[PDB]
């Protein structure tokens, strides 16, 4: 693409936005760039020649721009945002951007959970194969970064909010592992509206990878020629479940026993089919690709013991920032003593209720904070505490661990109202639990 001579309006100074500042100056075109936060976290870092404008969006910059760069944290349903939609003003996201620039095949990967794993398992089966590979995208390293014109192989964590801007992507191989309720603080229209964003990942894709336990991965027109399954007990890629083993199979072939595997837990078992599906379609050898299956250690933030001592397991699971990633950290979770579970932040209008059937028992405890507190200690307040911070609830729980028991932090909420992001929650809650763990 073309940018030369343009007008050119960068909506978000976080991560994204800076990103989109560098790249654009980078080939000669100065931006001009907005946030509807007053201090948004990037303005300190933003060059000083670039034009910012914080605290509300400028319809005066967005109305004379040629090109509007959203980043996916402000909605295109914003009255500012959708009046200059109106005007026939392009508006594209950073994604879009990279999916212009991009010069190698590129694996796409979107749901509601498992996104950074499959994400990085891709990642591994490339670098396995000795491919230079490129990872990025909502997983956290922002894609513009990435372009290389020796890279190889592309792969992409992608956010609903990433896909609604992109028109450019024509993935290798494309996914949605799953859709479950999230963000609907975003998606005015319901399940269907987060669903329909999702679904852009699969246009112009050459092969669609589904999950064939979860109707809603599936292209609204149903499934294609171009259409590979994974599930459970059915689907192309399937686990085979007998004595107490599981294995990993492909049209009836059993591929890996999942004892070789660092990962457990039956999700994470079909993130590696669905990781294994898109491999195989990008054309990654197989044997590497289950090599790379049997190396990876999982990555912070995502069910990570942070301390086990004196017979206490502390959980990191902060990238539970959904309904479905909590279920899945609670659903045949296996606990000798009390559960002690870390509730709370921005619950983006989510329903919790469908957490109540795994808080049933003698030995539970819930300890809820962060904006959406109160809400969490409701599905049964009996067992239940509130505090204001993560800090005050661990606190308050420490006293009360016995040998056997687990804390988790899985607080089914996004982080932002406390922290300045999910990883600093993470580390935070393992610093708590190094100093309140130990005599
Ligand atoms: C909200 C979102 O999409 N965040 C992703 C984004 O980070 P970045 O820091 O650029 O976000 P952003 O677009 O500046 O938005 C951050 C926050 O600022 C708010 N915001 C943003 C712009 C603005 O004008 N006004 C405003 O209030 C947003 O509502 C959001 O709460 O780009 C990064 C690189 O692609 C991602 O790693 C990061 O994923 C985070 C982990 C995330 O929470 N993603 C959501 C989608 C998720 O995983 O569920
Ligand atoms: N297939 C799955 N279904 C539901 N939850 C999952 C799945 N895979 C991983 N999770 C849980 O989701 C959370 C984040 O998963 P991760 O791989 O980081 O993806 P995402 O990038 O979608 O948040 C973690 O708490 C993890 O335990």
């Amino acid at each position: 693409a073309d940018y030369q001579g343009k007008n050119v309006v960068i909506i978000g100074l976080g991560l994204t936005g800076l990103s989109c500042v560098d790249f654009f100056l980078a080939r000669g075109v100065t931006p001009r760039v907005m946030d509807t936060r007053m201090t948004p976290p990037g303005l300190d870092k933003l060059p000083e020649a670039v034009e910012r404008h914080t605290g509300s969006l400028n319809d005066e910059w967005l109305m004379a721009a040629d090109l509007i760069v959203a980043s996916p944290g402000i909605a295109l349903a914003h009255p500012s945002l959708s009046a200059a939609a109106d005007a026939g003003i392009e508006i594209v996201g950073d994604i879009e951007l990279f999916c212009r620039e991009a010069q190698a095949p590129i694996v796409a990967i979107t749901g509601s959970n498992g996104k950074s794993t499959v994400t990085t398992l891709v990642g591994e089966m490339a670098k396995a194969a000795g491919v230079n590979v490129g990872v990025g995208g909502n997983i956290g390293l922002p894609a513009l970064m990435l372009l290389d014109d020796e890279c190889e192989l592309y792969v992409l964590e992608l956010s609903s909010f990433q896909l609604e801007t992109t028109s450019s992507l024509q993935a290798v191989a494309a996914t949605i592992l799953n859709v479950t309720e999230d963000h609907m603080d975003r998606y005015p229209f319901g399940l269907q509206q987060y669903r329909a964003a999702k679904l852009r990942i699969y246009e112009n894709a050459k092969v669609c990878v589904v999950n064939a336990d979860d109707a809603l991965t599936m292209p609204i027109r149903g499934a294609d020629e171009r259409c590979v399954s994974f599930g459970v007990n059915m689907g192309d890629y399937h686990l085979n479940h007998q004595q107490g083993e599981t294995w990993l199979r492909v049209k009836g072939e059993k591929v890996l026993n999942v004892k070789e595997m660092k990962l457990s837990g039956q999700h994470n078992y079909t993130n590696a089919l669905a990781a294994l599906a898109l491999a195989d379609a990008a054309g990654l050898p197989r044997a590497s690709s289950l090599k790379a299956l049997t190396t990876f250690t999982g990555l912070p933030h995502r069910f990570e013991v942070v301390l086990e001592h004196n017979g206490v397991r502390w959980i990191n699971d902060s990238k539970a920032t959904n309904v479905g990633s909590t279920e899945a950290a609670l659903n045949g979770l296996h606990v000798d003593g009390t559960l002690h579970l870390l509730l709370g932040g921005d619950g983006k209008s989510a329903d919790f209720s469908p957490l109540a059937r795994y808080l049933n028992g003698d030995n539970v405890r819930l300890y809820c904070f962060g904006r959406d507190g109160a809400q969490l200690a409701a599905l049964r307040p009996e067992v239940a505490e509130q505090t204001e911070t993560m800090e005050q609830a661990m606190r308050l729980l420490a006293p009360r661990v016995q040998p056997g028991d687990m804390v988790l932090l899985s607080p089914a909420c996004a982080s932002l109202d406390q922290f300045k992001n999910f990883e600093q929650r993470g580390n935070e809650f393992a610093r708590l639990a190094k100093e309140l763990g130990s005599h």
